[PDB]
DNA sequence: TCGGTAAGCAGTCCGCG
DNA sequence: GCGGACTGCTTAC
């Protein structure tokens, strides 16, 4: 095979890399890397280095790394740009592996681990590492098993061995439901010490040390324990073993209001599943314990224990162990569907990137622009420092609140990317500058033509269209990758919708489910097929459709991010290409093609429906414009549709063959105007929405900017079996609003959209009735909190004391010197509740942390001091009047003309 | 929470005769 | 009461 690289490092002069060889093979080696840096030379001189704007170079080949660094400090000693990658291990990647990197996944050791560590002073600090680890789990994906390290022994209890047998049996036969599927695959090993246990672990790391360490909270706890806790118990060289190469770095981390601590350990890459979840699953989570994103994502049980987990060990060993064993397993299933291993690989050897660095955009594009113009010899700028300047952004249109019936939306495709190809944007295709007119001279397309040689932006900016700039260039590549996961996940989600219409008409036999690509468009057999097959095997299929669809949004979402970072990032001042000429020339370019855009389907519609000044764009946001079609549907009138999947496709092909066409030509003209490389402002038609045909749904509403609600039937081409609600900004799409309240709003809102007001009412009625009844923890708020610290005044809430502070304030006083009761901490998230007045804790609410139950000695006083009322305003009734008053509706039956007789 | 802007709403404080 | 200035948070693009 070619070969591949694992991991890398700089240590001192030498890198030090693990690779897969060309037979397969894992391999170490240590290299003498000799840099090389560039420095600015006369055009009269022998050389076929350049940088970017085209001056010539000339290599610099130093001895050794630390020559080449101290090289950097004296040319900015002198004041002369130091040229080229001073990352040098990125330069490695680049000289070793010349070319597009074909990896074997099944030959890259990926290691998902967890420890269990029993504590009854509270919460086992990782850099105290006082206390016994009595358990390790740690799955190998090399070898496929789940390596298992019980201690049996420890100053907290003596235990006897956890049986395979009676962890396989059901939770109802006094098992631990451990699942048939990995039992085989369970290798049991319980030690008589604790000593015993680390040596033959270290031993094990040795034999299959990580190159991808991943797990839950691995970062922040397992791996800082396990360090820490031999370190105290063999000494530091010992705890460096965890390193191949003996090297480990206790790295600080800071933010705006502490410094957590960290371990490095060189020749591995550490992808803690909880940052990979953050970064790249677009969720945000009122809670990121691990019975709280696996119940989310895999709809498995929580896992149930009695008593504290300190006494669990002590309890039941047993399940102790299995749990810790599951808890291993529950990682593996939200990769095996999200998938985000194989993203993080596929991002990081594209890029040529250390595989951790897929966390950040910024090296992430630096290597990927670097790569691109050292094969064709050019020599990358040095980054400079520059003062944080805030700068400009997208336009949103003011709307007018109200309910919207028929609605069509429009959408650019991949905007700032699309721009950026357009205009021409990059470091060095600047070209120059014209002098600019009010923005709104460019919508209405009276200002003077800005260049006759150069492609422009409305923030003044002219570039070079001869050829196209590395970031165009590279953009592009990822673009296409982008569009091509998008299709296999379109055609995911129609082939789903497929079998949910089959779901409705299944067939009374045995069968089972067709192997299929889900990724394209079922053939017109499968469709045949499919209408044949019982319920059952209807819903494997459909399960299967849903993973399929989800694999493919990982892969697509996340290459749509990667892309936009590169447009963000041309406005953060630690990107080497930073320059807010080129991120404002973005920002500025989308305002006005939005209000351009919208100036001309006003325009369109205006004369298709004989009209002068009406206002068809009743919204839009960045790059979108959602259109009013009432006036469409009306011409036809009501009365001549079947049904409502008629009067939708009528709006789908007015959609594709009056307004996409009328769209393209004034984008077309935009182009011209602005004299731009390459047309590439593709809207085409997102949403159509309306309410139910004979209904007296409203449709859809507005209540602000960043604030709708639509009952949509067809989403870029996916027709639904049955209506969604797409729902933007409200509070049922808010992480801080409870569930059960994010609930009932939606329902309130799908009774307004689809069956109107008087239903509307009977709704909201029987919620008020019975909410009281609610489960405290559906009905408590979540937020973050930050600087718990700061607004801390002897146990007291200090001034502008946030309301979940208070909460956090009142419940530390409430669970006052208690070791063993859980603390909130910061930067994480809490519920909040609130109190009654006069209660016992003195405050008006009370907040603990997100994803538990309330510790037991004051769960009673808080279910019994709970202010539901106080509780249902905020969060309920509040955001409901916005909504009616907004679609102008009454949530309570209003009295009239018509009683009481 | 280590790794772009625009803009909503909850809440504090405090004016508004 | 509710608006404004402000902080905190969380969403849409
Ligand atoms: N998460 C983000 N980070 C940075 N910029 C973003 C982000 N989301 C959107 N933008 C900016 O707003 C523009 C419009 O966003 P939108 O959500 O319509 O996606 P897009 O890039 O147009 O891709 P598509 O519409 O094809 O999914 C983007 O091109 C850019
Ligand atoms: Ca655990
Ligand atoms: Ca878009
Ligand atoms: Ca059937
Ligand atoms: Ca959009």
């Amino acid at each position: 095979m070619k070969e591949f690289y694992l991991t890398v490092e700089q240590i001192g002069d030498s890198i030090f890399e693990r690779y897969i060889d060309s037979n397969g093979r894992e391999r170490t080696r240590e290299v003498e890397y000799k840099p090389s840096l560039f420095a600015h030379c006369p055009e009269s001189q022998a050389t076929k280095y350049f940088d970017i704007y085209g001056k010539p170079c000339t290599r610099k080949l130093f001895a050794n790394m630390r020559d080449a660094s101290q090289w950097i400090k004296r040319m900015e000693d002198i004041g002369l740009e130091a040229l080229g990658m001073d990352d040098f291990k990125l330069a490695y990647l680049s000289d070793t592996y010349n070319y597009e990197i074909k990896y074997d996944h099944t030959k890259i050791r990926v290691a998902n681990f967890d420890i269990e560590v029993t504590s009854p002073d509270g919460f086992p600090e990782p850099s105290q590492a006082k206390h016994p680890i009595d358990a390790i789990t740690h799955y190998d994906s090399i070898d496929d098993r789940f390596y298992v390290f019980d201690l049996l022994n420890s100053p907290y209890g003596n235990v006897e061995e956890w049986s395979i047998e009676i962890a396989a049996k059901l939770q109802e036969q006094g098992g631990d439901e451990v699942p048939s599927e990995i039992i085989d695959k369970i290798i049991y090993m319980p030690f008589d010490n604790e000593k015993e246990l680390l040596m033959e672990y270290l031993n094990f790391w040795q034999q299959k040390t990580p190159v991808i360490l991943t797990g839950w909270n691995v970062e922040s706890f397992a791996i800082p324990y396990v360090y820490n806790r031999i370190k105290n118990i063999f000494g530091e060289s010992t705890a460096k073993r965890l390193s191949p190469h003996r090297k480990t770095r206790v790295k600080v981390i800071e933010n705006m209001y502490g410094s957590r601590e960290i371990i490095t350990l060189f020749g591995i890459s550490v992808l803690d599943y909880i940052d990979l979840y953050k970064k790249f699953s677009f969720t945000n989570q009122p809670s990121y314990s691990l019975d709280y994103i696996s119940e989310f994502e895999l709809n498995v049980g929580k896992l149930k224990y009695d008593g504290p987990i300190s006494k669990l060990r002590e309890s039941n060993h047993q399940r102790y162990i299995s749990y810790n064993i599951i808890a291993v397993y529950r990682v593996l299933q939200i990769d095996a569907k999200r998938q985000f291993i194989n993203l993080s690989l596929d991002m990081g050897y594209y890029a040529k990137i250390q595989i951790q660095s897929v966390f950040s955009p910024i090296k992430t594009w630096d290597a990927i622009i670097f790569n691109s113009l050292k094969e064709q010899n050019k020599v990358i700028p040095q980054g400079r420092s520059h003062p944080v300047q805030p700068y400009p952004g997208a336009f949103v249109k003011e709307p007018i609140p109200n309910r919207y019936k028929y609605v069509m939306s429009f959408d650019l495709t991949s905007l700032y990317p699309s721009i950026i190809r357009q205009v021409n944007i990059s470091p060095e295709t600047i070209a120059g500058t014209f002098k600019v007119a009010p923005l709104h001279d460019y919508i209405n397309a009276v200002a003077e033509r800005p260049s006759d040689v150069y492609s422009c932006s409305p923030n003044g900016m002219m570039y070079y269209k001869d050829r196209d700039g590395v970031v165009p260039t590279e953009i592009t590549k990822v673009f296409n990758q982008r569009k091509e996961h998008k299709g296999y996940m379109l055609a995911a989600q129609r082939n789903g919708e497929i079998i949910k219409e089959a779901l409705h008409n299944p067939n009374l036999s045995v069968d089972e489910p067709l192997d299929v690509d889900y990724r394209f468009d079922f053939s017109d057999e499968i469709k045949e097929k499919i209408k044949k097959l019982s319920a059952k095997s209807l819903n494997e299929m459909l399960f299967r459709a849903q993973r399929t669809e989800v694999a493919g949004m990982t892969a697509q979402i996340n290459r749509k991010l990667l892309i936009n970072s590169l447009a963000g990032a041309l406005g953060n001042v630690w990107f080497r290409y930073y320059d807010l000429r080129n991120a404002t020339a973005i920002t500025t370019f989308g305002q006005m093609a939005l209000q351009w855009i919208e100036r001309k389907v006003n325009e369109y519609l205006n004369e298709v429906c004989g009209t002068e000044g009406e206002a068809f764009v009743l919204y839009g946001d960045t790059d979108s414009i959602y259109v009013s079609a009432d006036k469409i549907i009306d011409k036809v009138g009501e009365s001549k549709f079947r049904d409502t999947n008629h009067w939708v496709d009528f709006l789908d092909k007015f959609a594709r063959e009056r307004m996409e066409p009328a769209i393209d030509r004034g984008f077309r003209e935009m182009c011209e105007y602005m004299n731009n490389k390459q047309h590439l402002m593709f809207m085409d038609r997102e949403a159509i929405a309306g309410p139910p045909l004979g209904s007296k749904g409203i449709g859809g509403f507005w209540t602000g900017k960043k604030r709708y609600a639509l009952n949509v039937w067809d989403m870029e081409g996916t027709r639904y079996a049955e209506p969604k609600l797409k729902i933007m900004g409200l509070e049922t799409q808010k992480s801080s609003t409870p569930k059960a309240v994010q609930k009932a709003l939606k329902e309130c809102i799908r009774r307004m959209l689809q069956e109107g007001e008087e239903s509307l009412q009977e709704y909201f009625k029987e919620f008020e009735k019975e909410f009281r009844q609610l489960n405290y923890i559906s009905i408590a708020s979540v937020s973050s909190a930050n600087n718990i610290a700061k607004y801390d005044v002897g146990g007291f809430p200090g001034p502008k004391c946030p309301f979940h502070i208070r909460g956090i304030l009142t419940y530390n006083r409430a669970i006052k010197g208690n070791i063993d009761a859980p603390q909130v901490v910061e930067g994480e998230k809490v519920y909040v509740l609130p109190l009654r007045e006069g209660n016992p804790f003195g405050d008006k609410c009370i907040a603990w942390p997100s994803g538990t139950e309330i510790t037991d000695l004051i769960k009673d006083d808080v279910l019994h001091w709970m202010d539901y009322t106080v509780l249902l305003e905020k969060t309920f009734i509040k955001p409901l009047e916005g909504f009616t008053s907004a679609a102008k509706l009454d949530y309570e039956k209003k009295a009239s003309l018509f009683d009481m007789f």
